[PDB]
């Protein structure tokens, strides 16, 4: 009885580890689509790696092909105009360039580049028979777009929106000359969109802010364990990426199984003014403000084992 | 018959690609040892990756084990601390952490740690029945040391030195506020040792400066071709290292087959004074100054095809 899931990411290492986690857990998750945003990665690269991972898996296990869209979303505050995306690097990974798999990608490529990510997310959620879980591991610009365009017609079709982003009771990670460091990148990239989502009633939001994601670090001894499963392509793929925080992986791990963490209802608002704390997710005492279920104290061992086992799907 | 060879590297990405070229070509090369310097890497990381690569190949293609030593050389001008981490990443790579290989490495790890790199190099060249070819892909600190300590007892046993470093008729790659950009990193790291090596009459030198290494770029299309050989452990290894220029690889290539490039005799001196051009390799007027054979116009295709084929050894 797998549930419909859509992955809304921005093509980074953990975004792809998160993709693998959703896709390899066929018993609990039916991945019906994915979209890429040109934030923490050049969309072109993020799009290609998404296709390459889907095909590698499609040809080795039970994984139906799904549509992949590039989002026309634009940044309000762009990521480090230096180093970020490793999507280009991954694009050259040998495990993702096996001829039979790239051949499939070349063949089904044209169909996908015809979609516009934002509209695709809307159509996958709204045309679905059963509800869909949106796993957002990049900015919230796309979920807000759908909300602003289709309102309740869109949200009522959402099972729940599992989000990686924010910093509630801990410091953020956006450290620029104009920021005080209380905000987190995914939110800071487009504060306005984040406000729309976090303030939209009728939408169940699971929030994986830095409060929870900072508790699951990437440690060498764990990563080395993938060397024990080199007979599985996914172990070579995941081990390699991590050899290079597991925020997005944790977020996707929850969609796979709730036991990853307990949630705590908190009224979340977003700072949109052009101040040092722009993009910070704060608490609001506004009367009956929609509550967001903030993830806390993640079962780290449960997650790490989930990932190790999942990398054995193929 | 194959020739004796020792690899003197500093554990960066192309140093390891070079090691794979040398070790895999058993018919031409008999790798009798390697040392790792704490230059463009943190020696301990480069140490282990060397052992992991050695053991992976030993258990999969009959590559005789050999001693690996840690050079005690210390920098004159340290490398950018942002580059020296590559070895760390490689140490966690799935393909280098297979159990049977790590078990072997862990058994022979202590003994190799007993060696001092420099002394090891001197002892391997001096105690060899046949002459030895030294492939230097990191600073020249170790060769300079052996020359100072044992003079001709050492250099007389050296078939030739194939070195990656310097910049003769082109600009260097060392750009700091206090430099003029004419020096290359391997020399800048330790100019004095470099001057000793280049000025030593009694030593045969093959120099792959930037003049030749800049003419052979390693592009994405090429790298992706290792995706056609994921059934070979080394193709996964090499293609992966790059996904994360190949000056060092060209140098090892020459050692495998000299058809890689033609050479030109040039009398090379090294600027050791703390000047804007410190570490620059310059032509000198000194009469009877020893000649160095500078690589010219390397054979691009030949090299690429050599590496692609060599990545199929196991
Ligand atoms: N980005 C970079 N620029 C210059 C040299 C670099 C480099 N990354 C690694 N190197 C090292 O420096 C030498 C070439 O200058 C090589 O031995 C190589 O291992
Ligand atoms: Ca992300
Ligand atoms: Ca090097």
């Amino acid at each position: 009885s797998a549930k419909n899931v859509v992955l809304d990411h921005d093509g980074n290492l953990d975004d792809f580890v998160a993709m693998v986690l959703l896709a390899s857990n066929t018993e609990k998750v039916r991945l019906i689509g994915a979209l890429c945003t040109d934030a923490d990665c050049f969309v072109e690269n993020g799009f290609n790696v998404t296709g390459k991972i889907m095909c590698l898996m499609h040809n080795n296990m039970n994984l139906p092909l799904f549509p992949i869209g590039k989002s026309a979303a634009t940044a309000v505050n762009p990521f480090p105009k230096e180093w970020r995306c490793l999507a280009k690097n991954m694009d050259d990974m040998p495990i993702l360039n096996i001829p039979e798999n790239v051949e499939l990608w070349d063949k089904i490529k044209a169909e996908n580049e015809k979609y516009e990510g934002q509209q695709l997310l809307a159509d996958l959620v709204m045309n679905s028979e059963e509800k869909v879980t949106i796993c957002v591991t990049g900015p919230l610009s796309n979920v807000a777009w759908c909300i602003d365009k289709y309102g309740e017609k869109f949200t009522s079709k959402v099972e729940e929106c599992v989000i990686m982003g924010g910093a509630v009771d801990v410091r953020g990670n956006v450290f620029l000359p104009s920021t005080d460091g209380t905000a987190e990148w995914n939110i800071y990239w487009d504060p306005a969109s984040a406000k729309t989502v976090f303030g939209c009633p009728g939408l169940r939001r699971i929030m994986f802010s830095l409060d929870s994601t900072n508790t699951v670090p990437v440690r060498s001894p764990y990563v080395q364990r993938f060397g024990e499963q080199t007979n599985f392509l996914l172990s070579i793929l995941v081990g390699t990426m991590w050899a290079m925080y597991a925020a997005d992986a944790l977020t996707a791990a929850y969609v796979v199984d709730q036991k990853v963490a307990n949630v705590d209802p908190v009224p979340i608002d977003v700072v949109v003014d052009k101040q040092p704390n722009e993009g910070a997710t704060v608490r609001t005492d506004a009367e009956n403000y929609p509550l967001t279920f903030v993830a806390r104290n993640p079962e780290a061992e449960f997650f790490l084992d989930m990932l190790l086992r999942s990398a054995r799907a193929c």
